[PDB]
């Protein structure tokens, strides 16, 4: 669980949403695995506007921080779940790192900010979708 609170905006991985995510629902992607929705109270961070490979992501399953390289944002295949079918996610970041089912919405950053949140993982890996190109975030 985890998301991220900029402004007047809740982002939270599509999966895992809730009701009144919903129904103050805002733009949501089902191939990003991305909600956002609106908040009336101010929102706590920064978003990255930077192309950094290199970040600092949080691991719930090992309650650490944990320093990763990341590719750049792609279309990956991922597998179902109660969620969605076998399918291409785009905006997609993998890292050789640590990642359980439960890990999902835990924050990546850089120097510049907020890049993203946990979204799939497997077998050493982790992968992140991707937030810094939604530029209206921020207005
Ligand atoms: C950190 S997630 C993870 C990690 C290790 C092993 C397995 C997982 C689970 C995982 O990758 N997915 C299941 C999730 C319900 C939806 C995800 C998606 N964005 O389509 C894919
Ligand atoms: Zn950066």
């Amino acid at each position: 669980s985890g998301a991220i609170y900029v402004g007047n905006y809740r982002v939270v991985n599509r999966h895992l949403a809730t009701h009144n995510d919903w129904a103050n629902l805002v733009w949501e992607d089902s191939s990003r695995d991305l909600l956002v929705s609106s908040t009336t109270a101010q929102g706590c961070d920064t978003i990255a506007r930077c192309d950094c490979q290199t970040g600092v992501y949080y691991c719930s399953s090992r309650r650490k921080h944990y320093p990763v390289s990341f590719s750049k944002p792609s279309l990956i295949f991922v597998e179902a779940s109660e969620y969605y079918p076998a399918r291409y996610q785009s905006h997609l970041m993998l890292a050789v790192g640590h990642s359980e089912p439960g890990d999902c919405g835990g924050i990546l950053r850089c120097q510049h900010g907020v890049v993203g949140i946990v979204s799939t993982g497997g077998n050493g890996l982790v992968g992140f979708a991707d937030v810094r190109d939604l530029l209206w975030l921020d207005e």
